[PDB]
């Protein structure tokens, strides 16, 4: 079913080989809440946009996940791309 893994990869997808790749890494730069932290070092090399997206999705959860990649696309000058994510509710 997974809606937001849905759109989530719909748009991660998207991202061209660059953005993918620093879609990783800049996963790493956006400030975490208490209990949460960054992205491990080995899972960002490894994991495929899907795995990548499951441990994403996994580790944030599908809700806050989409919040923490929206950010990031807006970083990358995605803007009204991740203006895109926010209607996947």
């Amino acid at each position: 079913m997974g809606t937001k893994r849905e759109a989530i990869l719909k748009v991660l997808e998207n991202l061209t080989p660059e953005e993918l790749k620093k879609f990783k890494m800049k996963l790493g730069t956006v400030p975490l809440r208490e209990g949460f932290e960054r992205i491990p070092r080995g899972a960002l090399g490894q994991l495929d946009i899907v795995d990548l997206t499951d441990k994403l999705v996994a580790s944030y959860y599908e809700d806050y996940a989409a919040e923490l990649v929206v950010a990031v696309l807006r970083d990358m000058r995605m803007l009204e791309e991740a203006a895109r994510l926010q209607r996947a509710a």
